[PDB]
């Protein structure tokens, strides 16, 4: 509970509660929970927000997306997750959510947890909220929150601007008339499609029948406007813009930033950014244009033109007229010009490039299926009926090699690492790159070149040394590996458990494209309640008991 | 020679020639034979005009380019040509020029013709320049043009538009630091890469350095100038434009076209738009600039913004100052808004696919190396020892494979081909197509997308025969393939040749894309002549007795 953000200053929260307060190691005490419960259900020939019908969705209380979760920074979040899907396994995974010291609630299955079973298996989970900020939860299992399976939290706290209006969250996704299994398989062996759409805060229009409507936001003339817009897609990476308005960026990903002005943002899958919008130009019907750059190397949309429309309040209806002007091509970019309000600094020089630091990412074309995605020589592979946190508590420390296990037992030390993007392969894509349980700092990367343009760059230090960045550098939870290059990230050990790290594209994980940070292991056993450790038994017993009466293959990394 | 050919009434010639005549049914008689001399040789760390030094050259008289060839509407061209290569053998193609009936002199090594051995190799080729207007001619001996066996040709003639000054050829190239043969090598496990800069009429600024000079025409204010634009390169494709100027197209390959005045024009490897520009702006100098559009999914280059100055004659100096706006994103596809002055008429109102009709293209990825492109089942590759031709002339007809062989028995008829790219392969890029010994007509093609958005479309009568077009559709030698998409096109069979009809780019044909029209084979051999045919064995000869002597192996087509 806030007892001093007001309109005229959301940086104050509470009473010793701030802006400034490093959220990371102060939370409020609140002894508040916001409770929810998913109820999970496969819709089969579903008429979608654009017209058309779907073959099958995986739908949370019967909507496009689940409950929105709004809980104030110090809560606890608790959420009911029954899974009445006909086959499939689920696991919700809290997008953003540190998860300091319950790993067991972080809904990667195989990693973390069994999934719940199908037609009526159950879970609690519980997290508490020491982030404020914006952002999401979906399934893990496999590719099915591109099915439906997903939405966004609002923990509200501090801003690093005051603002009269908090529009709240306003989701992005690309949007298939495919269903999800269809998709994965058919990615094994062929380019991504462009999406059939890309859906904005759960609408839009069909470029081909015209059914549906657009996203329909109402600004209050003259007010400034917190929107909170977020990239949910499977694949699709972003630009956005607002006809004839700036946007200023108060916080990327649930990390809050120095003020910020732009004309147009890129956000990657997963990303999010918030913004505040200043109505303060002619009273009208502005587009809100969602467009694309980067060559096509990280996504685009079979509707030329994905828009919603901003509409003063009191000017009159219909739609806008000035198509505006294309932005900047981001080029699958993220911005790397944003500054965290609370610093973080540590050292760009000592650098050596060592097989202990580095995660070498490749294409592997030689096998089978065609498109097969590899960390440091393995495709992950988890078990879902095994994940790493049974061998944590039953003390086997011989992972398999498809677990991708990254073994780090530095206590509270800046680990730093090197993601290299197939320098060698046939060709190199853009990745999002996201990070389970943590932040990490963006210390560097590679040139920015056009994204499809082939180049290839292994980091140096001789030259790239002198391009890190060690000073309040980026802070958030995904961000760009380079076509052809590098990303040179640093997370914190401050958090024991099995914290995955993958790119964020639904058929790359899906494909491989996974690590797994085998954080503090030993810390880890002992920070376990029995409840969890007791629970985790009982969901994974039960998925075990389900598993082998499966009708479908698992025929992918499972993630 | 032209007898009435003048400024302010291009379309004359001489009695009875005319922009109106069908220059494939009628030629001036003017006894005329322009003679040239290629002389080829091998340069070892040779500095090219943007001030970098390539490993390797292989010019034609010591210069970056060959003869500019230049002759009337009518004439003969004879050209010997001495290979003073170390270890390839050459053989020149005068693409755009269709040698009716004179099918040996195609230049098709392989098909047509042996290599012409190296080491002071030695062959005259004569062909009669029965069509006016902008070509080329190159290597074919696989992808040899790349490092410079490269240059153009001028038959001058009528015109479609009256205009004052003739600038002549204009020839645009992507430009690579890397050798042709080490760049196939490459390109048969990765994708092609961005060129490191583009040359205009020969020259280029490098963009790291400034060294070089910008290609730099001067214009005559207030006169009509004409342009012979040229796509000379071994895999980019290029959008061109003139900032605060207009371009009539008064010609496309060698057909000329009624005017049509564009913005901003695109040329694939192989294409020629010859446009009239009309210095009526005011006195300045104007960036003539090279973009690429469509997603890269059909050429890029390092250097940022290739560009030549336009300088109007009394204008200061130095550099253009207004850079100007994108030209429209081309999306890899050629303009079919085109129409020829002579027509020709077929019917579109009644086809079927059959599989003699229909060529099927596939990149296949199953076998070594990576990248084997596949028209019908089989990637092309011939046999620079034993050419169709010497199969035509030993009556052998049991032609391999790997040939890719298209009999076409019919007298002077429409044939209709169509080309299908891959609509279930993995993923599809456009591909210039070129037909050798003819123009064809472009019936037409899948309907018009983003080159990269990822669709795929079958031909289909209930739809697409409303799409083609048998009223004068562009007639010419080059044009676009859709990517995943179709093309179909039709030529008459009016001159019994082998005739390649393959994709453009260097790393493709090198890959195996080609098929070979055997056309009226029966007809074929009756028309070689004693010399032609004696000529034929002897360079066969000399190239049978030194190919045991190469001390590389071929890699590749062939082609
Ligand atoms: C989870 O959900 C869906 C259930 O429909 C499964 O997807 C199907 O997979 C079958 C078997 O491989 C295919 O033949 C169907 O085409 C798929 N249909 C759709 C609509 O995707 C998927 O197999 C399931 N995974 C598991 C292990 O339960
Ligand atoms: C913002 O979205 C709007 C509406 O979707 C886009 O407007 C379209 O513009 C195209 C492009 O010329 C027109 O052919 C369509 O008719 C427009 N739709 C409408 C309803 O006006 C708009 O172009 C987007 N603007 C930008 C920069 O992308
Ligand atoms: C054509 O000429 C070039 C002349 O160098 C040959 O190219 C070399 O090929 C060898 C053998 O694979 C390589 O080691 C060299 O690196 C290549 N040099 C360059 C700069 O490309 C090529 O083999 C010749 N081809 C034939 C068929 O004789
Ligand atoms: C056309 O070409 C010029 C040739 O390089 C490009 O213009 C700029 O080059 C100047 C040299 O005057 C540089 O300062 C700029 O960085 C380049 N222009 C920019 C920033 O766009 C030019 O852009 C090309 N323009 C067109 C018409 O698209
Ligand atoms: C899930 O929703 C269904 C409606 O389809 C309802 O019948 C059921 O009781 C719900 N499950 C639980 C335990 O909430
Ligand atoms: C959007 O909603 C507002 C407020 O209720 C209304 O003024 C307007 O009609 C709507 N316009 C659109 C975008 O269709
Ligand atoms: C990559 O695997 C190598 C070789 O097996 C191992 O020595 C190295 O430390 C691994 N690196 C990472 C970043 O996990
Ligand atoms: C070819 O050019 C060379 C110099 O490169 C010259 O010596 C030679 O005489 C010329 N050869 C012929 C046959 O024209
Ligand atoms: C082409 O370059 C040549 C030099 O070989 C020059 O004489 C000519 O005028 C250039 N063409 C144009 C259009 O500038
Ligand atoms: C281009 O040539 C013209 C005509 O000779 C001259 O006026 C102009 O200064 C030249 N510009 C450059 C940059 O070389
Ligand atoms: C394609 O291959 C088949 C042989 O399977 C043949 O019947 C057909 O004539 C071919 N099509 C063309 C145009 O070559
Ligand atoms: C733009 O995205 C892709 C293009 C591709 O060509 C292949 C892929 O996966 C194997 C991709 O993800
Ligand atoms: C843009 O062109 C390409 C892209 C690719 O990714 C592979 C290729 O194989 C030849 C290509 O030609
Ligand atoms: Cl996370
Ligand atoms: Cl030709
Ligand atoms: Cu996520
Ligand atoms: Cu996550
Ligand atoms: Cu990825
Ligand atoms: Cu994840
Ligand atoms: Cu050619
Ligand atoms: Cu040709
Ligand atoms: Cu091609
Ligand atoms: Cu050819």
């Amino acid at each position: 509970e806030p007892t001093c953000n007001t309109p005229s200053n959301r940086a104050c929260w509470s009473d010793g509660f701030d802006i400034n307060t490093d959220y990371e190691v102060s939370t409020p005490d609140t002894g508040v929970t916001q409770s929810y419960v998913f109820n999970l259900t496969e819709v089969d020939n579903w008429m979608g927000p654009d017209g058309v019908v779907k073959e099958k969705v995986m739908l949370i209380n019967g909507n496009i997306m689940g409950p929105n979760i709004v809980a104030n920074w110090g809560d606890t979040v608790e959420v009911t997750v029954i899974n009445n899907l006909v086959t499939n396994g689920t696991s919700i995974h809290w997008h953003g959510i540190h998860q300091k010291d319950t790993n067991l609630h972080d809904g990667a299955n195989g990693v973390t947890e069994c999934p719940i079973p199908p037609k009526g298996g159950q879970r609690t989970y519980r997290w508490r909220a020491r982030q404020y900020g914006t952002s999401w939860y979906h399934s893990h299992f496999s590719a099915q929150y591109g099915n439906g399976v997903v939405g966004t939290i609002q923990i509200n706290g501090p801003a690093s601007l005051p603002y009269d209006i908090d529009l709240g969250v306003f989701p992005i996704t690309d949007y298939y008339y495919r269903a999800a299994d269809d998709l994965v398989h058919f990615t094994q062996n062929n380019a991504p499609p462009f999406s059939d759409n890309v859906l904005i805060n759960g609408t839009a229009v069909n470029p081909n029948t015209g059914e549906g409507q657009y996203a329909n936001v109402t600004l209050t003339p003259g007010k400034r406007h917190r929107l909170r817009i977020l990239n949910t897609s499977t694949e699709n990476h972003f630009q956005v813009s607002l006809v004839n308005h700036t946007m200023t960026v108060i916080a990327a990903d649930m990390v809050p930033v120095n003020a910020m002005t732009v004309d147009s943002l890129f956000l990657a899958v997963g990303q999010r950014y918030d913004v505040v919008i200043d109505a303060s130009r002619a009273p009208d019907n502005y587009w809100f244009n969602v467009t694309f750059g980067g060559q096509a190397a990280c996504g685009g949309s079979l509707n030329p033109h994905p828009a919603a429309i901003f509409h003063y309040a009191g000017a009159p209806g219909g739609l806008p007229t000035d198509e505006g002007t294309p932005p900047v091509d981001h080029q699958c970019l993220d911005t790397l010009d944003v500054r965290p309000v609370v610093p973080r600094s540590v050292p760009v020089n000592s650098f050596v490039k060592r097989p202990d630091n580095t995660l070498p990412v490749a294409l592997d074309l030689t096998g089978t299926p065609l498109f097969v995605w590899k960390v440091n020589g393995s495709d992950i592979n988890v078990d879902w009926g095994k994940p790493i946190i049974d061998y944590i508590l039953t003390g086997n420390t011989s992972y398999p090699v498809s677990d991708n296990i990254v073994q780090v037992d530095a206590v509270d030390q800046w680990t730093y690492w090197l993601i290299e993007n197939d320098p060698e392969g046939p060709f190199s894509l853009p990745h999002p790159m996201h990070l389970h349980g943590h932040d990490f700092l963006v210390l560097g990367r590679s040139p920015d070149v056009p994204a499809a343009s082939q180049q290839r760059f292994v980091f140096d230090p001789a030259v790239d040394l002198a391009r890190l960045n060690g000073d309040n550098p980026p802070r958030r939870d995904t961000t760009m590996l380079p076509a052809g290059g590098w990303l040179l990230l640093a997370f914190r050990t401050d958090n024991p458990g099995a914290w995955l790290f993958h790119c964020h594209i639904a058929w790359h994980v899906s494909g491989g494209l996974s690590v797994d940070f085998l954080e503090r292991p030993a810390d880890l056993r002992q920070r376990i309640s029995q409840e969890d450790e007791d629970d985790f038994n009982r969901v994974c017993d039960e998925w075990r008991a389900y598993w082998p009466t499966n009708p479908y293959p698992k025929i992918d990394s499972g993630l």
